[PDB]
């Protein structure tokens, strides 16, 4: 298998003024988060054409030579302190996917988190200028556009909860966000290696296993190929594509705070034969950013959950996640 059912919202009113229309959508992004988990945020102001654009001239152009100067330390025991940012090159006859992630822009040598070497905390690297003009500037431009659909999203999720709209953004900040963009190419390959492609167990043929996102929420552009599957009680469902919308769900660190109040849903990409683009933006705070776990089910909200610093949260979860869906 069935179709999910995954409204269009409207979120042009979070970035204004009008304080009851904030609150009719907040009640769609609640009533979705309730549900299957995910919405598509359409009327969002990003100009996704532009995006998908760059991010193809970009993967099809780049060369070995230039992905393993820039790979991750999993495919290049030089770069010891890449860990996160960086290319994830494919493996011809083994492995499809590759994908090249970046993070805050402002995490620079001057800053001091870079400077005390904390933990999930790097320094982007680039190619050449000359070999991809503009594709920096670009790169940039479009983390701070999407950050800011972000904190918009934010103030709805928050109004949803019976919060003030900064709840949650007062904590996503530009200084010190380890949010990340991830430009992943999923490529058409006749014939297509047998080892990318994973059995699930009820038989669905998949490019990448279930697991709940590493994130408070995860804003993600995809091109017009139908790929991703909800789990629900009776089964997993169809996503169906669009490409002018953003795809929403919450990450596993909402779930925590809310005490599962809004689920961090259970997800996975099936394998589809077919060249498109998966570009997920992970919307994460910063290294010390705690909030105080609730619920929302009890009238005076009390919960008894830990407060998770976000910074421990995110390198645990990352690993994790590696262990157990494997290296991309
Ligand atoms: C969506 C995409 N899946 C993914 O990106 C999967 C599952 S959400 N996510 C990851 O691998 C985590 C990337 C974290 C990133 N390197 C960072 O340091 O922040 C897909 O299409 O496979
Ligand atoms: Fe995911």
């Amino acid at each position: 298998v069935s179709k999910a059912n995954v409204p269009k919202i409207d979120v042009s009113p979070l970035f204004g003024d009008d304080q009851a229309a904030k609150m009719r959508v907040a009640q769609q992004i609640d009533a979705a988060s309730r549900d299957t988990g995910f919405f598509y945020a359409v009327n969002h102001g990003i100009n996704v054409q532009r995006l998908s654009q760059k991010t193809k001239e970009f993967h099809m152009s780049i060369t070995p030579e230039e992905k393993w100067d820039l790979a991750i330390r999993a495919y290049n025991k030089e770069h010891q302190d890449q860990v996160r940012a960086g290319y994830y090159l494919s493996i011809p006859g083994k492995k499809a996917v590759e994908s090249f992630c970046y993070l805050n822009p402002n995490f620079t040598p001057d800053h001091p988190r870079i400077q005390a070497k904390t933990p999930t905390h790097e320094v982007n690297v680039w190619p050449d200028e000359t070999k991809h003009p503009g594709f920096q500037d670009f790169a940039e431009q479009y983390y701070w556009d999407v950050f800011g659909l972000s904190s918009a999203l934010l103030k709805g999720y928050a109004l949803a909860l019976g919060k003030e709209e900064n709840f949650f953004a007062r904590h996503f900040k530009p200084d010190d966000t380890l949010a990340s963009v991830v430009l992943i190419r999923y490529p058409y390959l006749d014939p297509y290696p047998e080892a990318a492609i994973k059995t699930a167990a009820d038989g669905t043929k998949l490019s990448f296993e279930w697991h709940e996102d590493v994130s408070l929420i995860t804003v993600l552009y995809q091109s017009n190929v139908q790929n991703l599957q909800v789990e629900t009680a009776a089964g997993y469902q169809d996503i169906e594509a669009d490409d002018t919308g953003y795809l929403i769900n919450c990450g596993s660190y909402m779930a925590h705070l809310t005490n599962n109040y809004y689920k961090a849903p259970i997800h996975r990409v099936k394998w589809v034969n077919a060249e498109r683009q998966s570009l997920p933006f992970f919307v994460n705070l910063g290294y010390d950013s705690v909030i105080d776990p609730f619920d929302p089910r009890e009238p005076n909200g009390k919960s008894d959950r830990e407060p998770l610093s976000y910074g421990d949260y995110l390198q645990n979860g990352l690993v994790s996640l590696i262990n157990k869906n494997g290296q991309t």
